[PDB]
């Protein structure tokens, strides 16, 4: 698994991708398909936006989850990723 974070509109800091890399290396344990990791972190007015695209054993996983909080956005997101990995792993 090779993680990129990027950032658009916003001041990346190592807390976030330390935070998100934290939750990556968790769901790792659970789904060990997972080959390359993109991550985008945005500010669009208000809304804080986490975005990511996991490429898989002959799939990809894409999803995206905002809120007023970053963090708070990246735990939305990564629940919407593990629930389409886990039906993902489901049909494998
Ligand atoms: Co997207
Ligand atoms: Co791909």
């Amino acid at each position: 698994m090779q993680i990129n974070i990027q950032g658009h509109h916003i001041d990346l800091t190592d807390s976030m991708q330390d935070y998100v890399h934290s939750k990556f290396d968790k769901l790792e344990r659970f789904f060990d398909h997972i080959n390359h990791v993109q991550v985008i972190l945005r500010v669009e007015k208000l809304r804080q936006i986490a975005e990511a695209t996991l490429h898989v054993n002959q799939a990809e996983i894409h999803a995206h989850a905002d809120d007023e909080n970053m963090y708070a956005a990246i735990d939305s997101l990564v629940d919407k990723l593990v629930r389409q990995l886990n039906k993902h792993k489901e049909k494998l």
